């Protein structure tokens, strides 16, 4: 078991280099747009607040070099959405996958395609955090860089990249433009909120452990949704649902071990801490893979 | 910071099934060659001890089922090069990249493309461990999958996955059939040594703390590489060549702390432990990243 991410092929042929002035960063060709941030127009004179409508207005289809490897793209329309600049280019990629955009929910995981210059260099999962940051691995010139699933032949696309917070966690918006979160593509003081632990995800991690052997934890007891929350909410998990042990469903058929029970194991181990001990090779609870994720890691979908 | 794979694309246009009799598991199709491993060839009535030379003389080119994506390939040929099936097809794979055949050493790393089926699942880093075991994710049918690198437009190839060893961990075999290690491809009791510590990508792996702000473990002192060392061979971390201290050159210099500067600091979190306190996130010191690794991670190659 293992932090595994999606085969990155059908993506990397649509990454392009977008240039504006002298700032250079990454954008997203599917048929015959070209997605990436629109804070590729600002100067150095405006990002401490831009007004973006005003700043693009100033802005013509010839200003915008996109890259595509090294063939150059003919930039022959521009527009805004949200935080978006859509590129209208003269050629549809000829290696467009079937996509669609998707907007994820905190707790949800996905894998990214970190570029520069419109290059990949390399490819890990992710999750959204409760508090729509996410804990990346991205330097300057990563904007633009995209975050998707794989559902056979099918990429959604999930997040596209814009910011580092000064906290150094990332910001990003979904592919029509909007920001997770409370964020603003402006170099402003910003603050993510307090950021909470996927109860869900932690349970699924202890189902996989518990798939490859490792039970030192599993227990005597049972407890309920209502009186483990109660323990959950002291430690900053977040509230498990009535669909979130629906969603467990699958694993714990596999395991022979009831959704409850596993509770009432996490729910001590969190009053006790692991006390020296490892699971699945990691000293602390990991709260990054999915109910699916660990169901496909051991279903090799 | 994370552990980051390679972009697969380039690889993942190479993995097509292969069938032989009813196995099934995954090939690499480079020109007109399909690798595979040679245990395809085995019935379940002769794997405890497989004569494999008088195996694959009963066998005619059209007992190998060759699939790409869902085109079959018509073997024209077959050959056993050691623990390595190449099976001769008469098309050359459209999708070949410009590649290389590399028998890496102990402690460095590589992305693996996980394929069931022929057909990509997921993509992660590993590293060779000292005694040429991989600590993989790989289930049954995960055979024929390969490890690689990437430098700009070649990927080397350097791991082929052939087995688990029933103390969880993989075994497998560089492109030219030879296993890394004692091991063969034969069910039959066979023991990993002792697996040991790669101390040099344990320093790496401070180095990048170090970049990322994480700084408490930096201590005062200095020592040399003669007296870390034997403070090493107690905690069963590999001995430091005067190489390693080399290859950590650059991270030394991006940080100003010298290579026995940072040593000292792990001599002192060996005999004592990280007391609760951990490092990029983790509790563990980590010695899947090499020097170049980090660098790279740290770079944006
Ligand atoms: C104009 C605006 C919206 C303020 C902005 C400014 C810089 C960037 N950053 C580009 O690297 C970059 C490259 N090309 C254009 N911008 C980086 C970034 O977020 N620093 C923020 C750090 C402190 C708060 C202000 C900006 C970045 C670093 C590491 C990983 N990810 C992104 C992103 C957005
Ligand atoms: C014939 C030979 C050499 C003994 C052999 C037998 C089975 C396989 N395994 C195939 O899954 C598989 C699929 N198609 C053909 N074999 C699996 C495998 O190693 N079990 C070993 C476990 C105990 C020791 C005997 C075999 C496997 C599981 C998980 C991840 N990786 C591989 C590999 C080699």
């Amino acid at each position: 078991f293992r932090k595994m991410a999606f085969p990155s092929g059908k993506v990397e042929g649509c990454m392009v280099q977008v240039t504006c002035g002298t700032t250079t960063l990454n954008g997203l060709w599917l048929d015959d747009v070209v997605y990436c941030p629109r804070h590729v127009i600002c100067t150095s004179e405006d990002i401490l607040n831009p007004n973006y409508e005003d700043l693009l207005i100033r802005k013509s289809n010839h200003n915008f070099l996109v890259q595509a490897g090294n063939v150059q793209l003919r930039v022959i329309g521009h527009s805004m959405q949200n935080c978006v600049l859509k590129l209208k280019v003269d050629t549809a990629n000829p290696k467009t996958p079937k996509y669609k955009f998707v907007r994820i929910q905190p707790g949800q995981t996905f894998s990214v395609l970190a570029c520069y210059n419109g290059s990949p260099s390399g490819v890990y999962q992710c999750a959204m955090r409760p508090n729509f940051t996410i804990k990346g691995s991205f330097l300057n010139g990563s904007c633009g860089s995209v975050g998707f699933n794989i559902d056979y032949d099918c990429v959604s696309f999930c997040y596209m990249h814009h910011m580092e917070l000064p906290t150094g966690v990332h910001a990003g918006t979904d592919l029509e433009g909007n920001f997770y979160g409370p964020f603003v593509d402006r170099q402003t003081a910003q603050a993510a909120g307090t950021d909470t632990t996927i109860t869900v995800n932690v349970l699924a991690w202890l189902y996989a452990a518990v798939i490859n052997g490792d039970r030192w934890f599993l227990n005597r007891f049972t407890t309920t949704l209502n009186d483990f929350n109660l323990v959950a909410m002291k430690y900053n998990y977040e509230p498990l649902t009535q669909d979130h042990v629906d969603i467990l469903g699958p694993l714990s058929a596999q395991t022979g071990i009831a959704v409850l029970d596993m509770c009432a194991s996490l729910k001590e181990l969190l009053q006790n801490g692991m006390n020296g001990r490892t699971i699945l090779g990691s000293a602390l609870l990991e709260d990054e893979f999915t109910p699916f994720d660990v169901v496909r890691q051991c279903s090799g979908v």
